[PDB]
This record gives structure tokens, C-alpha cells and sequence, in this order.
């Protein structure tokens, strides 16, 4: 999880290359957890499809 | 991503199991004019089932 202040994104320890948090490309265990590190941002599922 | 002339499908470069091309299999970073060697095939995306 990356910012450059903003614009949170995901990438990897190989290309800076952002992209939007997408749900499908998190790992969730834990919701709103006392863990460390929250940044409290979103993410947009790609099944709202609303 | 392979075919025998026909149906166009994914398996690991390890064996043959094909998997008929979908977006579950798939990925993006960019637009289309950036990639090379673009079968430029149909992603299979069960967006239709939604």
C-alpha cells in the first residue's frame, strides 16, 4: 500500500507501476483490526458493478 | 495463453491443463498499444453472468 501523499496504490518490489487498490488484488484477514498501519483509504470492488 | 488453432486457453508452463481464457487468469497494466505480440484475443470475462 503506496502513496506519493496520495492516490494510495498498490504495487510490487519490482516497478513502481500503481494501481488502484482493487479488491481482487488484496488479502483480507482481520477487517478493522488493532494492527498497526491502518491508513484508513478504500478500495473499489470490481463486482460493485453497481 | 494457448491454442491449438481453436479455443484459446491458459496453462502453467509446467504441464497442459488449459484453462479457457478468463479474466480470473489474467491481467493489466496499461493500455493496449503499449503491448507486443497481442494475440489481441477476447478475454473470456464472465462480466455477461453478472
Amino acid at each position: 500500500f503506496v502513496s506519493n501523499g496520495t492516490h494510495w496504490f498498490v504495487t510490487q518490489r519490482n516497478f513502481y507501476e500503481p494501481q488502484i487498490i482493487t479488491t481482487d488484488n488484496t488479502f483480507v484477514s482481520g477487517n478493522c483490526d488493532v494492527v498497526i498501519g491502518i491508513v484508513n483509504n478504500t478500495v473499489y470492488d470490481p463486482l460493485q458493478q453497481e
